């Protein structure tokens, strides 16, 4: 009943005196570690660290409440507070109440309109064609390093649709320097929070390396802008709105400083997670041959022209289901954080004070046997045939509310287009019997996943 229930004590994993649980994050796979703890302690547990108290939730029951924007706003997890050192008050790393969140949210959203989207398509195809031709052009016994390639595609794509700028990742056999520095900057951000003594001079090489990478990323931004300054455009894209658009509420455009932060934020946000998704989707597909056949058969049946049209991607009802079923198991942005607007009580049993933080552990949420069934670890896209059979807030890979992913249609449309084309033009083989090894650079990816494609010989 309403509150008939009585105060339950909040489970908590081993503490270590005055560092609390911080030692449990001694691992290069903290999300995976936290999933193990939630397996032990169930739907909710406290997790402290010097200058940090948060609460991890893993049940649809509790996340439903947490996602109630009348009761909880978006919080910056410690992870995001650190990433903020180089992503500034760009969209992902600003607070809802901060002036530049609202300003930029208003100025930029048009870039994700239906009309905008229809125009990104031809460019997505441009890049998608490159990926395919790269794979068409491999010799026999040569293999595909899947995440390195998905990253080439997704970064080239955001670069082109967002900024009219070509990274030409497919013309490099190593990763683009941006990617390299991004990864290091991100991996440092994650490390700064397993650290009890941030100022210990053993970390002074890290610090210097961090500024080195940040300069690398900014020099790319410099290039991106100069290239825009030096031309007449066709483009009406993200960058156009960043440089020229004015807030409807104030009449002001973004300042140069914040513009530089949005560019970094979109370069990262706009590829990183989508690459993870495409890498995971491909994984589950080769690991579940019968599912691949069904998807490949939809591709063949739907993608009848040499290159796909916007309308055709939308007809790929089953590939879409595959993508969603990949996000369910390994949501490439694996957490987001909320705080209580007022003193309250969550789920009838656990009181919170104003300001108290929560963290939605998305991989655990997506594994709630109440919601999905027993076979929770089984990859099965068919769970998505009926959108109404999935409760609200049971499936949340794009976050929640005002601060939900504005890039979601962009991302699925890209992934759907590319996966479709892959399935249409290749037969795949898990020649190594790859063992899944998930790397966490603050987002997730299947590290070292490799496959062999065999061309179906369909011309482009
Ligand atoms: C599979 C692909 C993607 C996934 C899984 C994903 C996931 C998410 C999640 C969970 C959040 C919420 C963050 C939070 O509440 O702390 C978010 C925010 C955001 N995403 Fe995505 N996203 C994807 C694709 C994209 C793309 C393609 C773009 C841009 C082209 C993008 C741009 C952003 C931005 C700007 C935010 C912050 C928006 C705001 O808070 O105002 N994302 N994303």
């Amino acid at each position: 009943r309403g509150s008939h229930m009585t105060i339950k004590e909040m489970p908590q994993p081993k503490t270590f005196g005055e560092l609390k649980n911080l030692p449990l994050l001694n691992t290069d796979k903290p999300v995976q570690a936290l999933m193990k703890i939630a397996d032990e302690l169930g739907e909710i547990f406290k997790f402290e660290a010097p200058g940090l108290v948060t609460r991890f939730l893993s049940s649809q029951r509790l996340i439903k409440e947490a996602c109630d924007e009348s009761r909880f706003d978006k919080n910056l997890s410690q992870a995001l507070k650190f990433v903020r050192d180089f992503a500034g008050d760009g969209l992902v790393t600003s607070w809802t109440h901060e002036k530049n969140w609202k300003k930029a949210h208003n100025i930029l959203l048009p870039s994700f309109s239906q009309q905008a989207m229809k125009g990104y398509h031809a460019m997505m195809v441009d890049i998608a064609v490159q990926l395919v031709q790269k794979w068409e052009r491999l010799n026999a016994d040569e293999h595909i390093e899947v995440p390195e390639d998905m990253t080439r595609l997704t970064l080239d794509t955001i670069g082109l649709c967002g900024f009219n700028y070509r990274f030409n990742s497919f013309y490099r056999d190593q990763p683009h320097p941006f990617i390299t520095s991004m990864v290091r900057a991100l991996d440092e951000a994650m490390n700064k929070l397993q650290r009890a003594n941030p100022d210990d001079p053993a970390y002074d090489e890290n610090k210097r390396q961090f500024q080195e990478d940040i300069k690398v990323m900014n020099d790319l931004v410099d290039k991106i802008i100069a290239d825009r300054k030096a031309s007449g455009e066709q483009s009406d894209d993200l960058l156009t709105h960043m440089l020229n658009g004015k807030d409807p509420e104030t009449g002001e455009p973004l300042d140069d400083e914040n513009i530089r932060y949005q560019i970094i934020t979109f370069l990262i946000a706009g590829h990183v997670t989508t690459s993870g998704l495409l890498s995971f989707a491909l994984y589950f597909l080769v690991k579940n041959p019968h599912v691949l056949q069904k998807a490949a058969e939809e591709a063949a049946r739907v993608l009848v022209d040499p290159v796909p049209s916007y309308k055709q991607v939308k007809q790929l009802k089953y590939v879409d289901m595959v993508l969603n079923e990949a996000l369910r198991l390994w949501p490439t942005a694996p957490a987001f954080s909320l705080y209580a607007k007022e003193d309250t009580v969550l789920g009838g049993k656990y009181p919170l004070e104003k300001g108290d933080e929560l963290m939605v552990l998305i991989p655990q949420l997506h594994r709630d046997k109440t919601i999905w069934g027993d076979d929770v670890e089984e990859f099965r896209p068919e769970r998505f045939e009926n959108p109404s059979a999935i409760p609200q807030h049971a499936f949340k890979p794009f976050g929640n509310g005002q601060r939900a992913c504005p890039g979601q249609q962009f991302a699925l449309h890209e992934a759907t287009l590319v996966l479709g084309m892959m399935l249409k033009h290749f037969d795949f083989e898990d020649h190594t019997n790859y063992e899944l090894d998930i790397k966490e650079t603050l987002t997730l990816k299947p590290e070292g996943f490799v496959v062999k494609a065999k061309s179906k010989k369909i011309p482009l």
